[PDB]
This record gives C-alpha cells, structure tokens and sequence, in this order.
C-alpha cells in the first residue's frame, strides 16, 4: 500500500495562518491534491484538539478520519532559542501528558496554535523520548527558527538527547543534508508547514510511505524503516531556486562565495548592499563527507501543479485559463500527486503537451536553474530542445 503524507501544517490558532485551516477545508484541498494522510498540526493546543474529535472518526487510538481522509496527530513547539522541533504523537494521551508536562514553561499553549517553551531543546526531546513521542528538528536548514540557524550540529542541540527524524524544510534537499555525516543515521521528512489549505500549499512537499495500513504505528515502522515499511519518496520544492540558496547580496542580488563574503565583510562592492548568508554556503561550512546512505530515499523535485501550469501558459496562477485547465487535469485524474509523479508522460500530454514536456523535465531535471539568493527567488526555464522535440523523443535527446 502507497500513501502520501504531509505531515507538518498549521491551524487557523497559529500566528499568520489562514483562517481556512479546519479539518474540513485541509480535507477536501488534501483528496484534490492526492494526500491520504495529513498531520493534524498544533496538537498541543486544547480547542483544536476538540474540533478534531468532533469531525473525526476514530480508526485506532492514534488515527483520525475526516471525510475519507487520514490525521495522525502532529505539533510544532518553539523552545527557548526560538528553534522549532516537529513533534508526532502516538495517542491522545500522549499529547495530554506532554501539554501537562510542559505547560508551566509556556504562556500561549491554550492562546496559539505554536507553543512557545522555555525549555531547550534537549529538555523538550528528552521529555519526548521519555513518552515515546516522536521528535526531530523542523526545517533544519531555513535561515530561521531552526537548529542549523542556532547551532553548528545536532549534538549541540539536543546533547544526550534522541531524535527520531530529520525534516528538510523549503531550502533544503536530502543530498544537501547527508553532506553532515551525523545526518546519516537519521531519516528525513519533508513536509509542506502549510499555512493555507491551497493545494499549492498544502503538501507542497510530502512524503511517500510504503505501509500496510495507514495507522500512526505504520508511518513509525516506516520512518525508522523497519519490517518492510518504509519512506519511498521524499518529494519537494528545488531548494536551487529558493530565496536564500546562494549567497547574494540583498539588493542587487549578485552572488558571492562565502569566503569572498567575509573578506569584503558582507558589504556588496557592485551596490554597496549587505550580502545575506545562503543555505548551500551554510552546509559547506558544515560538510564533513562526500558519501550518502546507501538506502536513502530519493529526493524528487516538484512544484505544484497549478504553478506549472501557469508557467506553460504563460499566465498568472489565479487566472481563468489556469484553473480550468487544472480542473481539467484532476477530472481526468483523480488528484495533483498523480499527475506530478505517477502518470506517464504521453498521458499527460493527452490533456497538454506543453505541461508534460514541463513535467517531465522536473522527474529528469533538465530544467534550466538560476539560483535564487538575497532576497529573491530564483528562475526556472525549460530547454530548447525540449520544447520543439516530440514527446516520444524526450529521452533521446541531447540536451544543452
Ligand atoms: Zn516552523
Ligand atoms: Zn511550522
Ligand atoms: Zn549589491
């Protein structure tokens, strides 16, 4: 059995979150973009913890049905350095042990739908470890609210302390992340943090589990990669093209290398601007091996499909021409996950030859990449001979 699963959002109780997070919304945005299971989010939080059981059915003791689609329960916490740890719950009295436990560090766990604790990060995963409670860093390598912002390793965070996995975060791909070699041993997860229920939102990056049911035990089984179960897939946005990939600087966007940066002491010499510290220069400070584990999951590269769409036909992602050819997409097929990775190619040009030349060349990565920095996303384009070639021909050709 295959599900894909996103498994870090939010709730209409978190800070700059849409109001359009309730579990029916997530629901019906999760079938059209092809998630059979989704994180609760913000667990700890009592009244969303009460809308949940209100519109959900139980499956067991840890998993939760909401109109034909599958919650596990998930949380997100910020501890004393403002770094954010990814919390997975096996029971509802999990979560009430861990909210009584920590809630005379906290001021906001009824108030919001992120608990900020005054407690450090071993503190928090010890606490975890000992109510065997998931826990691992939340998009470790995003320039903010994260381990590598505050902290040159995970032992420095969490000392003696044990995480259970790794979640990569928009910046960040597994091949990034296994150039730290203490990142070997530790499976990744890579999730959406989504703070609307959009379906180019929602699961913007997600996980392929391979289970026998979708239960919380299952997905435990198959992030520590025991008895058959197993991550397939992680799939995400091109960390390339993020904001902060290279380092540039924050005005003119000229990139730097790092050791020129620091030479020129952050001061851009074309504009006189500051120069912002990418997320590819921040693991080479920190890259210790030239290796990867042998059974780490791909890392697949994806933009949402409404976001391609909108790129072939060169007009806006809200657009009226955008939408009906997605709706058309999702009623030939039943959702957006399909189509990005699982239909064939000469399928998807049954509906639009020019989206299934765009996505075959994000499965192949023949995409031509300016890298963003600074301050600025990057730019995606795909090659010529792409474009004028049949798509019976697209892996014969030769490409640049
Ligand atoms: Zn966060
Ligand atoms: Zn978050
Ligand atoms: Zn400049």
């Amino acid at each position: 059995m295959v599900v894909d699963g996103d498994l870090h959002i939010h709730s209409h109780y978190s800070k700059a979150v849409s109001k359009l997070m309730t579990f029916p919304i997530i629901a019906e945005n999760a079938k059209l973009k092809g998630l059979n299971l989704v994180g609760t989010g913000d667990s700890l939080n009592p009244h969303w913890e009460k809308e949940l059981l209100k519109h959900s059915k139980p499956i067991d003791d840890g998993t939760f049905e909401v109109n034909g689609v599958k919650f596990i329960l998930t949380c997100e916490v910020e501890d004393k350095r403002r770094v954010h740890h990814l919390l997975i719950f096996p029971t509802l009295s999990q979560v009430r042990e861990f909210r009584e436990k920590v809630k005379i560090y906290s001021t906001n766990i009824e108030s919001e739908g992120r608990p900020n604790l005054n407690l450090t990060a071993e503190e928090i995963a010890e606490m975890a470890n000992e109510l065997d409670i998931l826990i691992g860093p939340a998009h470790a390598f995003t320039p903010w609210t994260s381990l590598y912002k505050e902290y040159d390793s995970l032992k420095d965070a969490y000392g003696d302390a044990k995480i259970d996995f790794l979640e990569l975060g928009l910046s960040a791909d597994s091949d990034m992340a296994d150039m730290i070699k203490a990142h070997h041993s530790i499976p990744y997860l890579s999730n959406s943090d989504a703070h609307s229920p959009n379906p180019h939102r929602l699961g913007r990056e997600f996980n392929r589990f391979e289970v026998k049911d979708v239960t919380f035990e299952e997905i435990r089984k198959a992030i520590k990669g025991v008895g058959g179960r197993k991550i397939m897939l992680n799939a995400g946005l091109d960390p390339r093209l993020g904001k902060y990939h290279l380092t540039a600087c924050s005005r003119c966007y000229t990139k730097y290398t790092l050791q020129d940066a620091v030479s020129l002491s952050w001061k851009c010499p074309k504009c006189g601007g500051i120069i912002k510290k990418g997320v590819r220069d921040r693991i080479l400070e920190l890259a210790d091996t030239s290796e990867k584990p042998k059974d780490r999951p791909p890392y697949v590269r994806l933009a949402p499909l409404a976001e391609i769409i909108a790129m072939v036909l060169g007009k806006g992602i809200e657009s009226k021409a955008v939408k009906l050819l997605w709706n058309r997409f999702l009623r030939e097929f039943g959702s957006e996950i399909r189509v990005l990775i699982d239909l064939p190619i000469e399928s998807i040009a049954s509906v639009h030859e020019g989206v299934a030349k765009a996505i075959w060349a994000y499965r192949n990565n023949k995409l031509i990449i300016v890298p963003g920095g600074g301050g600025k996303y990057g730019e995606i384009r795909i090659p010529e001979e792409i474009l004028k070639a049949k798509i019976e021909d697209l892996n014969s050709i030769e490409i640049s």
